[PDB]
């Protein structure tokens, strides 16, 4: 019931892409000036009302631009791929980097002298008013100690907004912001003056009204500008396009979408203003092929839309998704490298009725990726036993280009995982992915899906050092390591070290949660998520039906192999004493007195010859399963202030590299300061038994208990996907892992010499894309250390 | 117990005379200190900022030991001065800089230096006050109803809440050191990962800081005492100073070890509570019960004499008059006479239901007599097992004309408290808050004076069909000339009442949110169950019992008004509804053509001749009962944001005069702009059948349902109390009223000529006290219009 044939590319698309990249990303100060201006004028009023008023002031006055040949309009900065700033969360980090941000190694941004001055002036109002400062004050001293010694970092929602949500796009498309406002006025009628919650509920609902009208005003500024640009346009065809844009923006998102272009423009406006209201990223379009489809189908059937134009519209949206950007502090930027906003867009899967959901758009989204060939969106496909073979082959073809897309998600594990955490069957079936790999019931969840990075190796190190780090006490004292008498004693020591530091991470995240609840409720994002309107409170305060916090554990492979070393070399075979393993670790295996250096290389080498995780060796893999449980099982027992539960995730973004930089040598053989594993997959170079064996090991972990999502990276040589037979074996590989309750898979398809040559001649590989982790990025916009990590990953 | 009065030290008059040597003066030190502190704690949670500011104020506030003081602790350098409280409001004060020295209600001196200092300190608080936030939380209809003087919530709007009896006995028994211990113990129940850890721990840390500040505060006094004692040449005074020095080093930090320690410990808590916040009705409560164990042990060990015990108590009494508070001019007229409504009660029952009379019960009554100042608001609990000797001693005090004590009926109050949720054990231990409001001490956040509601203004709205000054002021209940039965009129009145009562609840709830968000109070809270355990302030719902208690005015006026309408318009048809309406408009022609004027006067005269409320006339009284219910019944259905219920109260303070000033003529015969009735008692000059008939009428109201308390004023001539025969008929009068389940009585005992002489020669009557309503005041500190209302009251 669909046409799988690729639709042709418009010559426009390349010119749109080139224009995005003509200049360096640039920081602008307009938002900071406007939010400060507004807040100065509304002191004394409730927070959520001040936030709505500021959203209003920002959207009324932010400079707008229609870029050359845009069909879909809505830019946040004048400079393509620029960012605004968000002093309501934090700003001191930015002021500190004024002179360096243009030339720094990860994600540099240009900033003019005039912008620096304007920022200094606007920021000054926010000293003592930021969420980061309140969050800090709410953290225990032990939590700040733990963060100083790099056990975990909650930087993400500490420095900037939350996001990580799939909003009700379909509700805006179906009833417009007009309809949402009507839903609000209707709820207002249920409120009576003497109700104990009248004051806060009505102020929240009024705030939605102001916010909705702000977005409508915003769309109407583009209609006006499009009309003006049309009158000055020499190209007759382009003139017509601007006139169409003008009419479209007068309709959406205020009113229900009445054509495909309106739904496209309505969607984009929502996608865009959410990231003006807050700097939270992972604003994820979700099941775009599903909710956009009725507008596509109506239009195509009544004859007024061609496939070619429909493809061009989607292509333009793909481009727009790369126009948005966000500047993070230099340390954070290494953990989120490549200018990604992690805007996840998924195709395929099941209807609520449990049939295959494939439609014409499912295919057109995959084509948009190929056409645009940029890092964003993070295209994803839902896989289930009844998946369309055509759609899978089409996805396989995209993956084979080397773009790293789509990521593949397993319905058969994700749906029951969601149900087990409280979703109904109908809701779980309608899931999509947030950001990198985090599953969610859309439009009903405040998921906090990337709440912290937790380093599982740092507690292991603490077992050896009995809680000391850098000469100072840094953790609990589980005992002198040389007095442990069995492996089970050492394991218990590790479990405890893990538990204590997990609880501190929960403290960090809970502190930050109170800060956003108190200082940053978001009226606009909230009105598009159940049940904020009806409960009369924001998603930041507990308005959403589902509430989670999802922190990520790092280094399963490293920890698993480390424990195998310890179990089998120290305690069973007794070929090494605990003491000399510890000094070996201390001295980095002697890699940076010659008896001992050689003695350390010898120790190093008998460790590297041990069997490793990712080769389908039961006795190693069981330690991986159990060590994963030392993180995922305690986590699911904690609660957050939004009334919800914690749930573990296991994905790296690009933070496995800086986290590794903070980790000394580990018993698996990994050298000090080198990256830790990415996701749940095997350490690079240790999986030598091919992909099937790799999948078998990883599938032995319990993925469902990590209901915030797991990540499995794999890298194929391009000839592995050659021909139709290559695509089909590729699908079988995925299906084999998924049949074993594996959650997710994503592939680099690239030759090693390509990447080495891209390093040596970056100017010649401007357009080269690679898969990082749960997202793709332009290779030459990544730092050398992250490039090297991607390059050293095992090639199958 | 021993009932013989103890003699009066010559110290007492010298202490009293020093309080009144100069005008009350506004000081700026607190404003500066709270500004200094808050400026330095931006970015910290609010309850921590309050703790730190409280700490900064108590460390740096100028202190002083007044000449010959035995109990020390002054809030201002000027006796009977006040600090200011910009955190609630300040703009009213700046507006009154030039006029507050000579204003008619409660003037204060303010130096030019103080004006400058206040202006500088205040500027920070613009946009940060509780009053601004409360405003933003009120509905437009609520603001309109307030503009038209249907009610006023000014009390907690402009200044703090208070209205609480804390656990004094807990401070006396375990000291603040023990309280800190109680907090630290609760902290061990809190784990890093608990969802409420951040907020609970921050709250508990704040209690610690607050307790240490108060210990620091007492220690500043110990040090000053030692210094003064070095330069004191009178050997006996020098000894007093050394003893003070030793006392302030032990209390309130540690359990009180003597009666003077208990006294000093009490007073410090009484004092700093009113430095932390400007809320008044900080009510000592059952002082004779919780002070008794310290008196008793000290007496039987021989260490303490009855003379010295009495002298200490007299000193506390003096101290209670040293504190003061400046309200805005309008509000001052409702709380006239510089009162803080500090209620202290004696007698009643033990928790086991036996008479609770002891030595201190008699000594508290004697202290009033000795000091003869307005404060404390001495009260006595009356029950069927009351000691006759104590009642007679109370009767003696009342005979002096001081207006004390107020008499409260255990037989009504205890069941009323139980019905609202108190256990029998708790209710038996009640005391009075402020004027007449019953409370379970140390467990309640009662909001016992949340608003003044004018029951006449909705009655006026029936006649005018919701109009006031040509503009809409309320709902349209229908043209008054088209009601064709009295029941339709009553129904119209009931709906006007319902609509405006709900708005009042809106006003109070808005204010409730403002205090909960901007002014939680760590020190007050830690002396009230169950804040510590729950990890939240009493402003947020930490207290076991939560109420809001708004006051209805004009029961007698409304009752008689409805009687007029019933008999004269509908039953005897002597007047048309339209002509009654005109009569009211023209104020009975008391201020046209002459034929018209005396027509209205003729109508006035026949209304005056009607039987009235307060004469045991059943047909008038059942309307009083029913009218009261139009107020007290709908109010008990509303909730507050602290999770508690509204409960109606019926008392006037001194507000019946300014509220009366905002009310046109009424069908009862009351002329325009004249005071409405004081409390639940008969209109002045309308009760002409004797006091027993008066009581009989007033006991026909449902007092229990008004569980926030009712007030019944009465004025005797002095010859009515003369001789022991007078004291016993007096007691019988109260018992007779109480036996019919009246809640409260209080008395003026004074010849009309005395009050008039006091108006003609106030220089002769600086010591003259009168009973106002739920409190006594110096007569010559009252405005003329209030003096006149007290003068016009019925003499029996």
């Amino acid at each position: 019931n669909y046409d799988s044939t690729p639709i042709a590319k418009s010559d426009r698309i390349k010119r749109l892409v080139d224009h995005l990249y003509a200049k360096m990303p640039e920081i602008e100060a307009a938002r900071a000036e406007l939010i400060t201006e507004s807040f100065k004028a509304t002191e004394g009023q409730p927070v959520v009302m001040r936030k709505a008023r500021a959203f209003e002031h920002i959207l009324k006055n932010l400079p707008i631009i229609i870029r050359p040949e845009e069909l879909i309009v809505g830019s946040t900065t004048i400079a393509p791929r620029g960012c605004q700033t968000y002093p309501e969360f934090s700003y001191e980090w930015l002021e500190a980097e004024f002179e360096t941000v243009e030339t720094r190694s990860a994600d540099p941004f240009y900033i003019s002298e005039e912008t620096k001055k304007r920022l200094l002036a606007a920021d000054a109002y926010w000293k003592g008013k930021t969420t980061s400062e309140l969050a800090t004050s709410y953290m225990a001293p032990e939590t700040l100690r733990a963060m100083k010694h790099n056990f975990f970092t909650p930087g993400n929602y500490f420095y900037n907004g939350v996001g990580h949500v799939t909003v009700q796009y379909e509700t805006v498309l179906a009833i417009g912001l007009n309809g949402v406002k009507e839903k609000v006025r209707k709820e207002m009628e249920n409120c009576h003056f003497g109700d104990a919650d009248y004051s806060t509920k009505m102020c929240f609902l009024e705030s939605i009204l102001i916010s909705c009208d702000a977005v409508i005003t915003y769309a109407n500024r583009y209609a006006k500008m499009a009309e003006e640009m049309a009158e000055k346009e020499t190209d007759a065809a382009r003139r017509q396009e601007l006139l169409t844009i003008a009419r479209v923006c007068k309709n959406v998102p205020e009113f229900p979408a009445e054509s495909f272009q309106e739904a496209c423009q309505s969607f984009w406006f929502i996608q865009q203003v959410l990231q003006i209201e807050s700097s939270g990223h992972s604003i994820s379009p979700g099941r775009f092929d599903q909710y956009m489809y009725p507008y596509y189908e109506k239009d195509l059937k009544e004859g007024s839309l061609t496939r070619e134009y429909a493809q061009e519209l989607i292509d333009c949206i793909w481009v727009k998704l790369n126009d948005l950007n966000k500047c993070r502090d230099a340390a954070s930027a290494e953990g989120f490298a490549g200018y990604s906003l992690f805007q996840n867009l998924i195709v395929g899967g099941q209807t609520v009725q449990g049939r295959d959901a494939t439609n014409d758009l499912s295919f057109m989204c995959i084509t948009a990726s190929e056409h645009v060939f940029l890092p964003m969106p993070s295209l994803s496909i839902r896989v289930w036993h009844g998946s369309s073979k055509a759609l899978l082959m089409r996805a396989a073809e995209l993956t084979r280009t080397g773009i790293g897309l789509p990521a593949y998600y397993n319905d058969e594990v994700i749906i029951p995982a969601l149900v087990h955490r409280g979703a109904t069957m109908d809701e779980a079936r309608n899931y999509n992915i947030i950001g990198c790999v985090e599953p969610q019931v859309p439009g009903k969840t405040d998921g906090w899906h990337d709440a912290a990075f937790f380093n599982m190796c740092r507690p292991l190190e603490m077992v050896f050092s009995n809680g000391y780090d850098n000469g100072e006490i840094a953790s609990i004292q589980t005992g002198n390591v040389e007095s442990f008498q069995s492996f089970d004693e050492f394991m218990e020591a590790y479990r405890k070290q893990m538990l204590y530091n997990i609880e501190l991470m929960v403290n960090a995240d809970n502190a930050i949660d109170y800060a956003h609840a108190k200082l940053a409720p978001l009226p606009f994002e909230s009105c598009l998520v159940d049940d904020c309107i009806k409960r009369g409170m924001s998603a930041q305060e507990g308005g959403a039906i589902y509430n989670f916090t999802g922190p990520q554990g790092f280094g399963i492979a490293n920890v698993a192999d480390s424990l195998y070393t310890i179990k089998k070399l120290v305690f069973e075979e007794k070929r090494i004493t605990m003491g000399e393993l510890k000094k070996a670790l201390e001295m980095n295996y002697g890699k940076g007195p010659e008896d001992v250096r050689k003695r350390y290389e010898e120790i190093h080498e008998m460790i590297l010859e041990l069997p490793k995780y990712g080769n389908d060796i039961d006795e190693v893999d069981e330690l991986a399963r159990e060590a994963a449980y030392f993180y995922t099982r305690p986590l699911e027992t904690f609660k957050n202030p939004r009334g919800g539960m914690y749930q573990a995730g296991l994905y790296p973004v690009s933070a496995n590299v800086p986290l590794g930089a903070q980790t000394g040598a580990t018993p698996d053989g990994r050298l000090a300061h080198t990256p830790v594993a990415d996701g749940v997959g095997p350490t690079s170079g240790f999986d030598i038994s091919g992909p099937t064996a790799s999948c078998n090991s990883v599938a032995k972990l319990d993925h469902a208990i990590a209901s915030n999502g797991t990540l499995f990276n794999m890298k194929m040589h391009p000839t592995a996907m050659a021909g139709e037979k290559g695509l089909e074996s590729f699908i079988s590989l995925i299906r084999g892992y998924f049949d074993q309750q594996g959650m997710h898979m994503q592939f680099n398809v690239v030759d090693r010499a390509t990447l080495l040559d891209a390093q040596a001649h970056p100017e010649k590989y401007s357009g080269l894309i690679v898969r990082v982790a749960g997202y793709s990025a332009l290779f030459t916009t990544l730092s050398k250390s992250l490039q090297d990590d991607i390059i050293k990953r095992t090639e199958q």
